[PDB]
């Protein structure tokens, strides 16, 4: 037995999507990476670790581990 399972428990918390502003520019090198320039407002939907953040831009949705950004 054993194939694939993905089931989250009902984690009733204040799931707040937070925003971060870019100070430096970088286009997505990988498909998992995020494409955006300097000054942009990236909505980070899930930051589990300060090493890998998942955010949203109108250029694409992905990760920006370089952390060349600020929080506002």
């Amino acid at each position: 037995m054993g194939h694939h399972h993905h089931h989250h428990s009902h984690m009733n918390h204040q799931h707040e999507a937070r925003k971060v502003r870019a100070i430096y520019d970088f286009e997505a090198a990988e498909d998992n990476e995020l494409t955006f320039k300097a000054g942009e407002i990236i909505t980070v939907l899930d930051d589990s670790d300060p090493n890998w953040w998942k955010g949203e831009t109108h250029q694409g949705i992905g990760l920006f581990p370089s952390n060349f950004v600020t929080a506002d």
